């Protein structure tokens, strides 16, 4: 027996692709800012948005307008460059996730190469922390990178669920799932909080939300994709409900 | 499908009957529920025709793309209508106070012969029969003795529970009642009073074949739209079931 | 501009059929306002068949727009209305002795009662409306009561069995609107209106507000409440603006 | 009484962002028909920026209403349009050398090319619309090409920065319609129209069909696709019918 309760597993909603849609036409709509606040009303525990150097989807006005309006938590994804880090320390989001943008900054799987850029990342982690931001590193589920993330001082890691999501068949999906599971264990063993989310959708998130060690799933595209047919409030509420049901039933 | 959802459409008819027009149309509701993931449509032709009326059942029966579950009382008029229509499934429910226990399930012990004969009459018309009963040892045992292959447990007290403690105690009656029915070779269903925050623990029980759910879906549908309400409930149950199996 | 009043009564109907708190008429009202409703309407019946007293009391201080309280001409219900101080009250017939055969309030027949109820609600700062048939004599009686608003019974128009009958019943409403506006009355409508018969009524310039209930709930079950309300509002505004 | 063409380009825009099959432009198309759309519109661009050949090829046999294919006046795409045999085609500018400063197809300037294209498509049984500005010189030339339909560029109306500018531009669209009907053309519109500016355009009795794209997808994100389509149609019908009576 158990009580269902929303605190069991947090959902971060990524609003980037609402921006993709708005930028397509050039008007202010559909508004990413309204998207974020409506997601909070629908049960999102944080709002996630990636301010790219090249400002391809989310733009600066989106971040600056939304920051003071946020009811829950802002999770600002950004690159490890001095100028973006300055923006992050000025805006003071509750959380930040350091993500690679330039190819020299990522691995072949797609996570931050914390190993190869160790000093720069440890410094970023320090200044963000000095400005009161809880820092996460978006990394591959590779034990060396996880260990390296822990050495940087970052309290959080976000594991890259892309290969899990894009698995070609069930045998390959299970293998990638095991990489994630053992990534979570190694991260927890070092006292890191561990998140996930990349590529997760309405039929592959359950197996991930059933992992007791995961704190928060940060989900973007799939929610927007489901919203077009179903409506934003419902797409959010539904993904949250599925996550919570998987989490709780797997615990007891 | 890891677990089946039957969507009950009675309270769509409640809305319709309040106005006297054909809208909102229960028949549309039922076919759309199937399109959004329902494995069966449940409907209760009461003797007093309070919500669902005969024409709703007759129109729906040849259209249904999954399974029809007809709820009805144990009386000749209704049983004969059921045998004429030949739904895939029927669930015998009480409509008179003399037919129900205080908990509100069918009093199979007190009306054993009438119920056992009903079971025979429907089984002859090719209908899979279920008895709507309390999670009560005596009633479960009696149900097995009627020859009906299915029971649906009355999850009302569980659903209506006020505290964590009271709901825990009622949950274990249901869990116990599932184990008992399975041990006698019955399929066990549930669903009365189940909604979007109490369905998960019941779906987590692997012995439950199908949850037949009504008012919670229609109530949520008002705000969220019917396709979404059904889909979401199905998603939550499957997530609960499969996560608990592994 | 044309106003939509959303009647939440049949949300309460769905709730009372199971005995839980859901669907919550209070939440339905507050979300109708978010979706564009200009007022919320609810009929506290003497027999509390759908909406109940706790519904009206809980919602009243939360209203961001206007509350239109439908109730009968009896002292208890008038006492409750004067205590709640809704923005609007619409006096409706409940007893068979208060009904015309068409179904509106017999204001001619209960003039003194209705006038006193008007004075009583007006003293409590409530803008009073009388639900009536599109009948010139009732419209006149309505005006003599001192009520500033009338709501015309569009149910015959709504339930017309064919186009000829529907057009004649439309002409009656149109004439009623002219008659009521010629006396200084605000005129409302809405009984039985839905998504393919509201347009013609919305197109009449003299209509201030359409108070619509069951059609929005029936649509919302498939479409969602927010959508159903916003859509009715948009259709109404489309019709009105194009008509001018 | 008035038709709604639902343009599905920006559903694909959303799909290509991620590189999976979702959200599926084909599903959107079919669900729009169920919601009341009279036609499905898609622009197969020469660079394939949103809609791709698979979308158009897979959607075509499944279309229950009619397909309106937007494509450019060049052999490759015209040859494709003839393969697909959509019910309607709308010729539109894609290169800087084919469009006016306002953004319409420079029909007067590419007359021989457009006339040939109208011939080729009509001989494949496709009914041809030309996307043009509401300028008399271009409407007259459109008629000269043999094309039975024109679609007026409502973008300047839609982008108007004040009430006065919006009246001026509205008058251009209105007189553009008169001028087109006078030559026996069917006249459409659609570019830039949304849920608070479509009404004045829908009130014009001469307008056959509104082809609307981005406003619906943008609304759909919050309210759901079926609802955004149905609601656009109902506002169009409401405004049209009330304008007639
Ligand atoms: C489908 C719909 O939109 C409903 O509103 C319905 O078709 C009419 O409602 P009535 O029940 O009021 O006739
Ligand atoms: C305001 C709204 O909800 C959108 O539906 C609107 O369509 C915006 O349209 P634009 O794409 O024209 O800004």
């Amino acid at each position: 027996f158990f009580l269902t309760t929303p605190a069991a597993i947090d959902l971060g909603v990524n609003i980037d692709h609402v921006a993709t849609l708005r930028n397509a036409r050039g008007t202010a709509y559909p508004d990413p800012v309204r998207a974020a606040l409506a997601a909070e009303d629908a049960g999102a525990d944080a709002i996630t948005l990636h301010l790219r150097e090249d400002r391809r989807h989310i733009v600066d006005a989106d971040v600056r307008t939304l920051r003071p309006r946020v009811k829950t938590r802002m999770n600002l994804e950004c690159a490890v460059t001095p100028e973006m880090l300055d923006i992050a320390c000025e805006i003071r989001p509750h959380d930040a996730c350091l993500v690679p943008e330039k190819r020299s900054e990522l691995t072949t799987e797609g996570g931050l190469d914390v190993v190869g850029h160790f000093d720069a990342v440890r410094a970023a982690c320090k200044q963000l922390a000095d400005a009161g931001v809880r820092v996460s590193l978006f990394i591959d589920p590779d034990e060396a990178q996880i260990r390296a993330a822990h050495e940087t001082g970052a309290p959080v890691i976000e594991l890259h669920t892309g290969r899990y999501a894009d698995a070609h068949d069930a045998a390959e999906q299970q293998r990638e799932f095991e990489r994630i599971a053992t990534g979570v264990d190694a991260g927890i063993a070092l006292g890191l909080k561990v998140n996930a989310g990349h590529g997760l959708h309405y039929t592959n998130v359950q197996a991930i939300a059933a992992l007791p060690g995961i704190a928060e799933l940060n989900i973007g595209h799939a929610i927007v994709a489901h919203a077009v047919f179903v409506g934003w409030d419902n797409a959010v509420r539904e993904m949250k409900a599925i996550m919570v049901a998987a989490r709780v039933a797997a615990l007891h």
